[PDB]
DNA sequence: CCCCAAGCCCG
DNA sequence: CGGGCTTTGGGG
């Protein structure tokens, strides 16, 4: 173990609190034990290792990330995300198959929801000849947090959102009975629609969506049709 | 500060 | 199903 994470996992669990982990565990249905830590503290305490430390060599970075992966409460994945973003910049598309197994190891959205729009919707955004390279993978996959992945790595790329794309992914999961990528395709296309209604609603007006997908979609812009 | 973004519950 | 309410987190 990385001298960093011992001391990290040392100083968390010195601000471990029993009584908020509990409901932060039933927040997350039970997938992940809780120290109990909410994230302006974690925050905080992270910044405390770094100062006292330094933060790790480039050529440990995804072996620190991988070491906190594998520790069992929620809040090293948290803040191995945050230590992720101070390397946000060296990010690319060699990181790729780092970011599918995180998205796929200990998976649930307050992660993927993290991993996907800012690490690998930058990387598209500037590799966007890469994307036939792996989205049609993960939509076939059964990894529901993969077609989620294809799905949302466009969330925030407004005027640089590829439209076709957009529509053609969620053609191919729009008959899901999953409730993450229903309201995944709910996200997305309410988000996008912030930066061109017209062609959201009039999308959810004529394909086939379930209705918790449609509703998500349109709660904001409805208002203005019709 | 602001406004944006799962779980629960009832109709 | 629709959607109002809750809490904390994301980002300006
Ligand atoms: C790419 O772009 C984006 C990515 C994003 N990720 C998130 C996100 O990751 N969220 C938002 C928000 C979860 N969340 C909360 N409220 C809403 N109204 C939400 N709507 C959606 N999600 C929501 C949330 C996370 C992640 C987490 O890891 C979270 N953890 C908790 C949590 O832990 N909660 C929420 C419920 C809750 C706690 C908590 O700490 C508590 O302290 C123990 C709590 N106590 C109680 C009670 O005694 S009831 C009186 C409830 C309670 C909330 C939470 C927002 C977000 C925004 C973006 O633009």
């Amino acid at each position: 173990m990385h001298p960093f994470v011992k001391a990290l996992q040392e100083h968390f669990t010195a601000h471990q609190n029993p009584e908020k982990a509990e409901p932060m565990a039933r927040y997350m249905k039970n997938h992940f034990l809780f120290l109990g830590i909410q994230t302006p503290e974690r925050r905080q305490l992270l910044k405390d290792i770094i100062q006292i430390h330094t933060l790790p060599d480039q050529k440990d970075f995804q072996i620190i990330i991988r070491e906190l992966w594998d520790l069992p409460e929620r809040e090293f994945q948290a803040a191995a995300l945050d230590i992720m973003q101070k390397y946000k910049k060296h990010i690319n598309e060699t990181h790729i198959p780092f970011l599918e197994e995180l998205i796929v190891t200990k998976s649930w959205w307050d992660s993927v929801d993290s991993i996907v729009p800012t690490f690998l919707g930058d990387i598209f955004l500037k590799h966007p000849e890469l994307i036939s390279a792996y989205i049609p993978k993960w939509i076939a996959s059964d990894n529901i947090w993969l077609q989620r992945a294809a799905i949302l790595f466009q969330l925030k790329y407004k005027q640089k959102m590829d439209e076709e794309l957009l529509f053609w992914i969620i053609g191919q999961l729009h008959s899901s009975k999953e409730f993450f990528i229903q309201k995944a395709i709910g996200w997305v296309l309410r988000e996008y629609a912030k930066t061109n209604p017209d062609v959201v609603w009039e999308y959810v007006q004529n394909n086939e969506l379930a209705p918790l997908s449609k509703r998500e979609a349109i709660k904001h812009i409805k208002q203005n049709y019709g």
